[PDB]
């Protein structure tokens, strides 16, 4: 009687650690969501042949309103998994599931994965140096979400690097993209006209991390808010003050221009 | 006429992820480095065997100062691997040796693995709520660097989590324990009276993370400075304000005291 949280990676199925792979394939039970992100290489048929176990795919309702009815209660006699794309843990609210599992006398076990938290790295930024991370959350109704624009404000201020997660709304299969995330903070920009957000913005696009060609690009926003960068997920980055070899990197891997490299200490 | 950064993720050669492993395999020639991290749950040895290949280790030097002489020129010719703890490119130098890569006319790909950055999301703590991190070093002769100690006293001041990575002599294979970076945070907090770290700041340790029994600890710097957190590596977090969310899987996970409940959030 076991719950282990099994993170399954960034891209395909082949992103799960060689732990997580030997712990799945001898667990009774193997529930799962794809709704916290989407692993873009990759199939439920594929993750299902390479662990060798039927699973079943959980909603957010399943989740976040039963997870105590539906796979708690199987954990109490048999060693069961929870499948998850990236880390189980990160950006998502899945540690609280740590507790019910708590409560109801289910010993659990995290194992963890390549995290895009972490994958950011691949841009050339110094990861210590990132601040506060946001999300940008679709627009709904009336209700129009600004906070992430805060953040970045905030940690540019300081000269930190902002990393924004960005939305998804799995059941209908929305991947919000790097260009819709810039659309969206240029016209939260007109509204609080800080000087936080605009075209001559430097900003990093990162897509499909984990896949073995990502798309890593840097330039200024009215230069890449209508380029193309393949399909999602996306993650969009505020860079602040740059270190000379960021920008190095930035010019010589993600393509941008070389004038960045004149840093303003 | 391919070098492929791969991780080898957190504590033991399981670490690693499938996709890491088979391409390794696939690899000519496997080096790999342990300066920047090491693998307390595993051996050179035992991921020797597991990867079924002869591995060169790199030194430091051999790294920052050879790269191009001692791992490019095979990379010319053949199939290359570069093992890093965790997940490569987060260490910031290793960034630029994809420039260098590039320079010798070497493709280079990157194999994400788990890292300390996201994997900290088992202490509980928000993963957007961390802010800039920094590193505690061992002062020495007339050197008693404490820059660490400002980056706490910002990010707390805007309610944001510190992650401190605590200082290594891999060669040496001498870690810094919490408690070691716990009396020097004290002993610099007697020496700038900003009121940052003091015995009734809350802290969380994180030993062994990877491990399916890491040590997850929460409390008062009074009352963990002298607690026995288990072998290395230890990881130190100041947390900011607490959300109530936080705190319980502080206290229900990592035995917090009541009195966080109240007193942080
Ligand atoms: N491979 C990838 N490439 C780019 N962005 C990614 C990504 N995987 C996740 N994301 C980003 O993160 C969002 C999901 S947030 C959940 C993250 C997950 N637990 C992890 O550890 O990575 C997506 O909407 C997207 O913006
Ligand atoms: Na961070």
């Amino acid at each position: 009687m076991v719950l282990y949280f099994i993170g399954l990676g960034l891209y395909d199925e082949r992103d799960i650690t060689v732990k997580g792979l030997e712990i799945a394939k001898k667990c009774d039970y193997v529930f799962a969501e794809f709704y916290t992100s989407l692993m873009a290489g990759t199939t439920l048929g594929r993750i299902q042949k390479l662990i060798g176990k039927e699973i079943r795919v959980l909603s957010r309702e399943d989740v976040e309103l039963n997870f105590e009815n539906i796979v708690l209660p199987l954990a109490k006699e048999n060693d069961v998994a929870f499948l998850t794309p990236g880390d189980p843990l990160v950006a998502t609210t899945h540690a609280e599931l740590r507790i019910r599992a708590k409560r109801a006398g289910v010993e659990s076990y995290v194992i963890h994965a390549p995290s895009i938290y972490s994958a950011v790295g691949i841009t050339g930024l110094h990861i210590y140096k990132f601040g506060k991370s946001a999300m940008v959350a679709y627009p709904e109704g009336n209700w129009f979400p600004t906070s992430y624009y805060d953040v970045i404000k905030e940690n540019a201020e300081r000269g930190l690097h902002t990393l924004l997660f960005l939305d998804i709304k799995a059941e209908k299969r929305m991947y919000m993209t790097a260009n819709e995330a810039m659309e969206l903070l240029l016209k939260v920009e007109d509204m609080k006209k800080g000087g936080v957000f605009t075209d001559d913005t430097l900003v990093v696009v990162l897509a499909r991390a984990g896949s073995l060609n990502p798309t890593i690009r840097a330039g200024y926003v009215k230069d890449l808010i209508r380029e193309d960068f393949g399909d999602p997920p996306h993650i969009l980055i505020v860079p602040g003050k740059l270190h000379i070899v960021e920008a190095e990197y930035l010019v010589e891997i993600a393509g941008a221009p070389r004038e960045i490299l004149r840093v303003n200490v």
